[PDB]
DNA sequence: GAGCGTTCAGCGTTCGTTTATCTCCCCCTGGTATAATGGGAGCTGTCACGGATGCA
């Protein structure tokens, strides 16, 4: 248990358990530009909590393709 | 010589020794007889540089 002040006493020492930032699940489109393209690149990750990961990378070379779990 | 005075003596006399017997638990091995028949699982994002290595 915890304190009214915020620290677990635990084995007689005081610890204290502090926060801590973590990218957010969900899907990012980021977009970038390749140089022997001359043209901007897009790509999708939707990134979960638990499971595999899954990316949607579109005209690497002008087509749409899928990275399921980057296997091929 | 009397009476006792020092000091080897070798000899017993069992006590001294070290050395020989003899009784016991950890430790290792083997065996169970319904039927049972291909893993979970933890990841992931630096950055540049270069050279090997694959493939249109």
């Amino acid at each position: 248990l915890m304190t009214n002040k915020g620290t677990f006493v635990i084995n007689g020492t005081e610890r204290v358990v502090v926060s801590q930032l973590v990218r957010s699940p969900g899907v990012y489109f980021d977009s970038s530009i390749d140089k022997t393209s001359d043209k901007d690149i897009f790509s999708a990750k939707i990134i979960p909590s638990r499971g595999a990961w899954l990316e949607m990378e579109i005209d690497k070379r002008d087509m749409v393709g899928v990275r399921i779990d980057r296997k091929r």
